[PDB]
C-alpha cells in the first residue's frame, strides 16, 4: 500500500471547485465510474493532475468511502450473528436482517454509473408503450433503480430471490451497452441518425419533439453528447400530447405546452442556466451554436422488441418489465 502513503503526502480553492463541482468523468480522462477506492488511488497518483482534477478525483474515493462508514454501522451486529451461525452446530435457519439508521445510495457506481445509453433507450421503449395505453412504465424503471441499489447496498433484509432480481436488472443495463442496438449486424432499430452536417442544435431538438406536423403520432429521440446519452419524446393526441426530456443524471420533465418545453431545454442545455452544453461538452456546428453529436430518431415498436443478450427471450420491453421486489 505504497499507493495510500503517496496519496497521502500529495494532498487549494480549484481542489475544492474540482471536489465539489469539476466532476471527474469529463474532466479526468480514464477516469470510470466502475472504479473501486484502490483504482481510484492508483490513478491519483500514476498521473499528473490538476489541483482542480485531484480535487475531483479526492471526491470519488471519498464519497465511496463515506458508503462504506454508513454500512460498517451495521458490522458489529453482522460480526456476531456470523460468529454463532458459523461456529458449533448447522442451523438451516440461521438468519440476520439488518437495518441500518443510514444509507446512502450512489447511482453513480457499484454498477449503476456508466449507464446514460441503456437508460435512455429504455425510457424511450417506456415511452411508446405509454403512448400505446400503459401508464408509469418510465416512472416505475427509475424506481426499480433506487430500490435496487437499497437491496445491494443491505443484501440481508432481501430475499435470496430479490438479491437476483436487483442483479439482473443490473446486467440487463450491461448487457444493452455491451451489445447496443445502434451497431448491430441483424436488425435496424432507428428510423434515422442525424448527425454530421444534419447535427442538431437544442433548439432543432425542441423543433423535431414539438412540430405541429407530427401531431397524433409518437416521435422517439436518443440525444448523444460526447460522453452521455439522453432522450426526448412526444407522444399522445390533441390536449393530451406531451413534450418530454430526460437526463438519466437529472431526472424526466413533461409538458403538454410545447413553449414551456422549449424554454427548458434552451435553459437547461444554454448558459442563461444550468449550462449543460458545456458541462456535457456539445460540439459547435458551422454557425458556433451546440451540437449533439447524433441524435437517433428511433422506431418504437422495433427497439421494443430487440434482445440484448444471445440466447434470451427478454426484449427491451421485457427489461422493463422486470421486478426487483418478490410478486404479491
Amino acid at each position: 500500500e505504497k499507493d495510500f502513503k503517496r496519496y497521502g503526502d500529495a494532498l487549494t480553492k480549484d481542489f475544492l471547485n474540482g471536489y465539489k463541482n469539476d466532476h471527474a468523468k469529463e474532466i479526468v480522462d480514464g477516469f470510470r465510474s466502475d472504479m473501486s477506492i484502490k483504482q481510484l488511488v492508483d490513478l491519483f497518483v500514476k498521473g499528473s493532475w490538476s489541483a482542480e482534477q485531484k480535487g475531483a478525483l479526492a471526491w470519488e474515493i471519498e464519497s465511496r468511502a463515506l458508503k462504506v462508514t454508513f454500512q460498517n454501522k451495521s458490522e458489529k451486529y453482522n460480526r456476531l450473528f456470523r460468529e454463532i451461525a458459523s461456529a458449533g452446530v448447522v442451523d438451516a435457519k440461521a438468519t440476520e436482517q439488518l437495518a441500518p439508521q443510514l444509507m446512502l445510495l450512489n447511482l453513480s457506481n457499484d454498477g449503476f454509473g456508466g449507464r446514460s445509453d441503456p437508460l435512455s433507450k429504455l425510457v424511450l421503449v417506456a415511452k411508446q408503450l405509454e403512448n400505446d395505453g400503459q401508464v408509469g412504465v418510465a416512472r416505475q424503471l427509475l424506481e426499480k433503480m433506487y430500490s435496487a441499489a437499497a437491496v445491494l447496498s443491505n443484501p440481508t433484509l432481501y430475499s435470496d430471490s430479490e438479491n437476483a432480481n436487483a442483479s439482473k436488472l443490473l446486467s440487463s443495463l450491461a448487457a444493452i451497452h455491451a451489445k447496443n442496438p445502434m451497431h448491430d449486424t441483424s436488425m435496424k432499430v432507428w428510423q434515422e441518425k442525424l448527425e454530421g452536417k444534419q447535427a442538431l442544435t437544442v433548439n432543432g431538438v425542441v423543433e423535431k419533439i414539438t412540430d405541429a406536423s407530427a401531431n397524433g403520432k409518437p416521435v422517439l429521440l436518443e440525444l448523444d453528447a460526447p460522453g452521455h446519452a439522453m432522450a426526448a419524446w412526444a407522444k399522445g393526441s390533441g390536449d393530451d400530447r406531451v413534450y418530454g426530456f430526460y437526463d438519466p443524471n437529472a431526472g424526466i420533465v413533461e409538458f403538454s405546452s410545447a413553449e414551456k418545453f422549449g424554454d427548458y431545454l434552451t435553459r437547461f442545455f444554454g448558459k442563461s442556466d444550468l449550462n449543460m452544453a458545456q458541462s456535457y461538452k456539445l460540439g459547435k456546428n458551422d454557425a458556433g451554436e451546440a451540437i449533439f453529436n447524433r441524435v437517433v430518431v428511433m422506431d418504437g415498436n422495433t427497439l421494443a422488441s430487440y434482445k440484448p443478450t444471445f440466447g434470451d427471450k427478454t426484449t427491451m420491453q421485457g427489461i422493463l418489465d422486470l421486478p426487483v421486489f418478490d410478486a404479491t
